């Protein structure tokens, strides 16, 4: 007569329990190697040998209870066998795992990925990019931030009218203007998580897409990159239905229904990005599926001035105006990425980038 | 009550442990044959039979501990069973393996390859090619070396502003000018390792490509050979999206996102090579994905003079000028490989190659 | 306590060992037929 808690692979606290188990690796006869390396120079690579508990029946001594944990071996199922019938130790373990895991993810953003029909973490948490480090057109980031905050802070108004509680944004523009960087900065600012989804995967179907969109982690963003490349349209639409044009068991109608249909879930934010706004079917970007669409373009006077004052802090304001005037006179259109590269050429050299502005 | 260290196939120190195990093959009842041959002449081939430990339970006598090592048999899992709970002998074994392995790889370069979704070594370490043995245009190798060194030595400046810590270079030119040779020489000079990646493989997908780019060994270079041949573009791009044109489950958008997207890793250097610069999509070679692009071309006066003074050391300087003048007068364009072959015809024969310059 | 040399298929001296084994086929209870014909 005991208690045998069973936690399979498909659990939200699976990572939390794994982290706690790596924390409590002491008193474990079976082990797995946990060495990491950090090269410095001269062939002197630092060693960091440690001990991950191997998938075994290691006996833990938490609170003097001789708790037995077993992880099997690609199907995985962790087991927490105990004595008697108490259920308090399980709650304490879960709470300690939550306290440890959320401590690790502080000031960072967690990136999930689509494995099979489920979301799993993708590497270590990444450092968040400061929002001010990304400079967009005047009064553009503020509008998006305000709209997202208003959507988040008003769930009651949606329910009182029966409107589905969903939203979606689309960003389009020339390559190298700040779409992905702004998305990352916004995710860092809002303390959300990014879920990466690819429409051209070879293991995606309508049912799997619906399941993935239904089971997305809470306090997270769903990102769809280059939705245009997954469906040729427009000129085709005038003759024949929209072909899928790729590898994968997906259809246009399936995606349209999954984004906003009858079985669509609630409290979800979806971001879509493209480079050819004219290659998207009108039914895909109608209101209800894409509430706000914004255009990010080439540099302007204010954008160049702000970029200059950001890359070389402490300089006089006249230098920024001089740089902006010379850049806009020498060339008509320019991308922020090219400006960033040109600045990267002249590291810590103000008044040098103000002279060699020949980049035609 | 013992300690059972388990090291599966997917480990960085797997080769180090294998090398140490081959070093400590004494006192092993089970063996595997380790014969190698070196032909000299007259059908007298030298024999070098030795003893690789077979995948068995050989008992080792390291430090008088009767350590038991078992290698199973395609899935491989090496096991280091010991007595009690000490964990010190594991540290000593790992350190000795590191000392032995890094001793072997001294003055050489290690070439990795993509097996499944993991990097594995490809043959014995290769002898490094001296940098001065590759002669490029005046002030071209120095610029690339300086840029790479500056990128390596300034990680703080990248973090303090938020730019991702990544870089990428592209080399293009006529066939037979020194792309691969210069890449090998640079890898030897920088004491890095080369990872070979083929975009036309039949077992490559977007998720596998992302995983490979995420788990690349540290202090290494990622090489992409003939990126153009894996994606027809340009004239196709004016009508329809970019087709993949090959065998393999890969898409253009997947490669574009993997090279620089949201889930891209940090501290990575990528080299790309092509023969048709005009067959590459503009979005692929935009700044951020390819920071520096350089053109390697046909021979010139200084290049020919340096090559002549390199292949025939000790000759008077006037002979190099005579050879360069005659070569440039007899022909307009000529690849360095043709010059190398013509020199190889006249081995150790200066003033002979300065007369038979008829290679029209 | 013995010595168990293992030579798998992928070895250069595999043919050499096979030829020697065919040479030393005497005192072998188990056999395989080695008949050849010349019309
Ligand atoms: N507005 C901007 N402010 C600062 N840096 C920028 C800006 N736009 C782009 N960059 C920089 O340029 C590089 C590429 O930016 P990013 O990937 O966001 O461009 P993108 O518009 O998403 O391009 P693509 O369409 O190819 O994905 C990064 O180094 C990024 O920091
Ligand atoms: N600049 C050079 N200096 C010395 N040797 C060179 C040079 N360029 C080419 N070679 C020699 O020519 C042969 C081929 O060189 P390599 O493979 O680097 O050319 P490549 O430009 O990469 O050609 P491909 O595009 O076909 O790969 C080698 O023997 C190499 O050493
Ligand atoms: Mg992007
Ligand atoms: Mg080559």
């Amino acid at each position: 007569y005991m208690i045998t808690l069973e936690v399979p692979a498909r659990d939200r606290s699976y990572a939390w329990l794994l982290s706690w188990l790596t924390r409590h690796s002491t008193r474990t006869q079976h082990l797995s190697v946990e060495t990491s390396y950090l090269q410095h120079e001269s062939g002197r690579i630092s060693t960091k040998f440690e001990f991950i508990p191997s998938p075994g029946n290691h006996f833990i001594w938490y609170q003097g209870k001789w708790i037995r944990v077993e992880r099997n071996r690609p199907w995985e199922s962790v087991t927490f066998t105990a004595l008697g019938t108490d259920r308090k130790v399980f709650f304490n373990i879960l709470e300690e795992a939550r306290a440890l895991a959320l401590q690790q993810e502080e000031g960072k953003t967690v990136m999930y990925t689509a494995v099979g029909s489920e979301w799993r973490t993708f590497g270590y948490p990444r450092r968040r990019r400061p929002l001010d480090s990304v400079v967009l057109q005047q009064g553009l980031a503020d509008r998006i931030v305000k709209d997202i905050r208003e959507f988040i802070d008003n769930p009651k108004w949606y329910i009182d009218r029966g409107i589905p509680y969903r939203r979606g944004y689309l960003l389009y523009g020339p390559p190298g203007c700040g779409k992905s960087s702004f998305i990352t900065a916004l995710a860092g600012e809002l303390e959300h998580s990014i879920c990466l989804l690819s429409l051209t995967d070879s293991s995606l179907s309508d049912d799997r897409l619906n399941h993935l969109l239904s089971v997305a982690p809470q306090q997270s963003l769903v990102l769809l990159e280059d939705v245009d490349a997954a469906f040729l349209s427009r000129d085709l639409a005038v003759e024949n239905p929209i072909k899928y044009q790729g590898l994968g068991r997906l259809t246009f109608s399936g995606l349209l229904n999954a984004l906003d249909g009858v079985a669509s879930t609630e409290a979800r934010i979806v971001f879509m990005t493209t480079n050819y706004i004219d290659r998207l079917d009108p039914a895909l970007i109608r209101p209800g599926r894409v509430d706000l669409k914004e255009y990010v373009g080439y540099c302007s006077h204010w954008q160049l001035t702000q970029m200059f004052q950001r890359f070389y802090p402490g300089q006089a304001p006249s230098l920024a105006e001089n740089f902006a005037e010379h850049v806009l006179k020498a060339t008509s259109e320019i991308s922020p990425a090219q400006v960033q590269g040109y600045f990267m050429l002249y590291k810590n050299d103000p008044m040098g980038a103000v002279h060699n502005i020949e980049s035609l």
